[PDB]
């Protein structure tokens, strides 16, 4: 790996990713004897344990090509299982800010990335694991958190106008917005992984407390990885 | 509708959906006082009960354009719930014939059907109804029924040659191949509606019994669609 | 064969294929001594004679991958030839019902069955074959029936919204929308079969026992190419 | 028009179209008082009388985008009906040198010319004018000239490497290949004008007064249909 | 070759390509003992020399499938440097008639021959020699001509309709539109020439003697470019 | 702003970006009195002087949509002229490990960030600013560093497989491969930015204290041009 630098058996099977790596710092607190196992590029990669398992909570950085590259390395270091936790925007009214979206799939402009993978224009179904999603719902449930489930659609362009945004993806059966998830799924089916995502609704584009959100959502994410 | 003639309140609620006439004329022997609803252009509908609720078993026919017309023609009947009951084709060699395929996701590749409906390339998720598919699995785990979950590939052209057809598609994450997923999860999520799919394995492409194994899925399925 | 169960010569060389099993049992009575040789799927297949030349009536079902699958299946029993004969929804004015379009080529939206089987996105003419297209002209005129020659396009999204469709497919050529002609066209060049298509106007998107008269009569006309 | 400086009424509404301007000049010599009305950028266009019929010779270039500002700029000064007389490589081993192929359809890759005047990537069919192509037909067989019926591929990249070129197009049901029939035909759909095309065999990818013979019989089974 | 029918010899590495054959004839005479080496299919080749260089002025048609025939060939015979000097249209309101565009890139629509020269829909950087480039901005100043230094719209539809045409493509970095600079600069990334372009603005889609005056200043420029 | 957290006025109108937190700390050294202005997500981004003039080193983190939302943040807190400074892969032999590429143009897949912005799949020109890009050939030039000009290929996928990756890219006339420049470059163009990249080569796929020094080095003629 030329970007994470961790050496070979500091990075677990089992990794909570994160886009931004102030989060994977936070969030280390929640992990027994958290150690650094990488710096560079700003990928801050923490390893320690949770619930009896060893766990590790990595930083992907923003897009598809980013968390492609961090993917592909924590993978070449041990990791196979992956659940990605975020922010999003959510696509629809009835969601409040600080509930959860627990994502069934990704819908996402075929690109560069895709293409380069699949090596064609096919609409390879871009979905979580199964199992890996139900335990996310159980471990959700268990600390009664308020989720829903849907799909959501992975953005390239944060910034690009779209006048018709909100109808055009929501009457697409998503119900709310990010960049990774797509990526996330469909290069997991690809390499094996097993990976699954939950996102925090931090803005509604249809329509401390954020803080506890984040923490309360990333120990039902730790559950569900060490279960 | 011009397809499927039934008159008004012959169509319910919950519908199960399957290719063959002669499939769904057969499983009309599980509901109670089974009634000919449609006829015509061979798409056979039957109405009657089942576990105290009133269902359809429809004919779709085979690929995306003709089950399109059935799903749009049932729903401006009354019909919102889908659950599509057909046989496959494995990509994966650990899957015994007879045993079944809950659908998870639907990879397809692009073409005229998902264009005029989706009015661009976007790879819309093609997703069947998370609640309804844990169902399924829950109504075939319940029937002691073997089955895996996971996507399917589904094609446009039976016959068109593939020389790495199994490959291809296997490293897609698809362990199956049919012709009408797809379509029926995309529509639906456009639509509003909630559908699902399970399938008989009839082939492996990697590598009376069969009979039975069709009579015991169905029942499962009526148990999902009736719970 | 997977769909189509029929034995070793129980298939005609020459094939009038139509979507809905309910035209080719109906037209299966303007043949002699017709013997019912597939029903399975639904996929109603009928051997007689006409004109005391053997003949098929075929149900293909609707859709390009239907169709598709139905004449990759009829060729593996011997069937070479192939008119389709169904019905279709005008996009121009001029046009009245229970008239005749006899079909030149078809437009088709790019992708599914068409990348599977010509491996890229190219735009491969699709097109009946010139003989037999002049030969269904000879007949219908023949007949005295009245009916268009030209393009139609063919649609794979029966429901599909689009507030510009008449003026969008007329413009670019298309006479009338219907869903098979474009794989039966294209299929058909790439795997050596003779292929035509005459269609029945049920329907004018730009405007009973009549529609079956005129489905009668056209089917006549239809049945004397096949066995000229 | 910037092009075609040719003014109004000097362009009659049959037109026969060419690529080489010399092939203009020598078939102009097959008018009744043949008279140049534009030589601007190359593009020779003649206009004279034949079988009392007023007619122009004019000189479209090499590829789509070429033949798609002539042919537009000849409709603006009054013409509707394009005949295109050309050069093509047979696909099949059949066809011999100087034999002559009646065009049915174009296949082409999307892109470019078609993205732009059809405003996406849709598969519109390009065919040409099927009575006008009838006709051909009927001239070529009535002056005894050896014709094959069928589609082509036009191609925008004449030197492009394909390495299973022949054995590709050939399969997807084109005889021949060549670099304007496609922009040809369905611009013509699209503006309403009446097209259709004949192309001189000139090499075979399957297999010199011999040929200028073959080039002017055919021309003159073009311009007999041209005016009838 | 088959269209350019020069010998080996009479092409000189360094080629001025120009789309209209009447302005290759004019710009000979800019060249001394300046001798006509092709007139096939319109293409008139000039070659003599100037600056104590031998360079060759060549005609090549309209549109991308044309020039990149003439490139191939004239290739063929031994070109290796290209520099097209064209008319284009302004995409902006502070291009005066007259003034020129010295060329950085071209936007491009994809398909046809770039896919098959690509092999895929890939967008490849379609951009000029730089070192090529920078010594056309020298001779131009050095001569004291008013240039601008941008991208430019290779269209293949000179009438294609498009409502937001100027805004669009000018919003999108290009600040005029013609249509060979897409494919020449392309098919010399791939073939490994050196190409550039400089374009007279003959229109302003923003907003004779001069013109000639115009065309002849930029052609002297563009020639002490190619001899340097 | 969303992801830079800075105030108004602390942002420089001349920025030069990097990838790497790691290096913009780095070259955060080579200025006057450097201030911290942001730090959020990661991506640092340091304003102080060089030769007496302002400017900022930001990060803009991997891929385009990465840079994409960086540029455009940037941009609405007063930014407007980029320059990227990272590494890369030469796709060439002949080009040496810790030498510079200065960009002329970037190559690309479509899809993804360009539909998005473009609304639709045309091959915008992503070039960088002619002007600027020469004031960096100067400035390395200047400083007896060793470089190239030329086109990379932005690539979106690190680690996917292609077993003729070297040779495509490089027969398409790229020297070089990354995965920021096109979106920089035709994001500039459609927002009205100057930007220009030069690239350190970390390693060569047609083939520390070095590496540093070779960053260092190239950093000051960077900075030498973005206060020029």
């Amino acid at each position: 790996p030329v970007h994470i630098l961790a050496k070979k058996g500091e990075v677990a099977e089992r990794v909570l990713v994160v886009g931004d790596p102030g989060r994977a710092r936070l969030l280390s607190t929640l992990l027994q004897n958290p150690k650094l196992t990488n710096e560079n590029r700003g990928f801050l990669v923490y390893t320690g344990k949770y619930n009896g398992e060893t766990v590790s909570i990595a930083t992907h950085g923003i897009g598809g090509p980013s968390i492609a590259i961090v993917l592909e390395e924590l993978a070449m270091l041990g990791a196979n299982v992956f659940i990605r936790y975020g922010t999003t925007g959510a696509l629809v009214p009835y969601i409040n800010l600080g509930e959860y979206i627990i994502v069934t799939g990704a819908s996402y402009n075929q690109g560069g990335l895709f293409y380069q993978y699949l090596r064609d224009n096919a609409c390879v179904a871009s979905t979580p694991d199964f199992e890996l999603t139900n335990k996310l719902v159980t471990s959700f449930s268990k600390r009664n958190l308020k989720y829903y489930v849907g799909n959501v659609f992975s953005s390239d362009a944060f910034y690009a106008e779209d006048e018709e945004f909100v109808k055009k993806w929501s009457s697409r059966g998503n119900i709310a917005v990010e960049m990774e998830c797509a990526t996330l799924f469909t290069l997991s089916k690809v390499k094996g992984w097993k990976s699954a995502t939950v996102l925090v609704v931090s803005d509604n584009l249809a329509k401390e407390e954020l803080e506890k959100s984040v923490m309360d959502g990333a120990k039902a994410v730790l559950d569900t990885l060490t279960s």
